[PDB]
C-alpha cells in the first residue's frame, strides 16, 4: 500500500529511459507492487513549483509512509541506492 510519483520535463528520451529504469529498479528493490504516475513538470506549475525541482527527473514517494522528495540528475543507481536506505 504505497503511492509513487515521478517527475519529467516535457518529452525527453533520457527522461523516459530514466523513468523506466527507476520504475524497473524500484520494482526489483521492493517485493510488494506499487502504483507510479507520470507528472509533467512544465505543464502543471502547482506540482513543479511546490516540488521545487531543479535537476530532472524528480522522485517523490507518495504516502502511505515513508514520504520522500529526491531531486537531481537521476540517471544512475547510486542516488536510488541511498533512497531505498532507511
Amino acid at each position: 500500500m504505497y503511492v509513487f510519483r515521478l517527475y519529467v520535463r516535457g518529452e525527453t528520451h533520457a527522461a523516459e529511459v530514466a523513468l523506466k529504469n527507476l520504475h524497473d529498479l524500484l520494482s526489483s528493490a521492493l517485493k510488494v507492487p506499487y502504483t507510479l504516475k507520470v507528472v509533467d513538470v512544465t505543464k502543471q506549475p502547482d506540482l513543479a513549483e511546490k516540488d521545487q525541482v531543479q535537476a530532472t527527473p524528480t522522485l517523490v514517494r507518495v504516502y502511505p509512509q515513508p514520504v520522500r522528495r529526491l531531486v537531481g540528475q537521476l540517471d544512475h543507481r547510486y542516488r536510488l541506492q541511498h533512497l531505498l536506505s532507511p
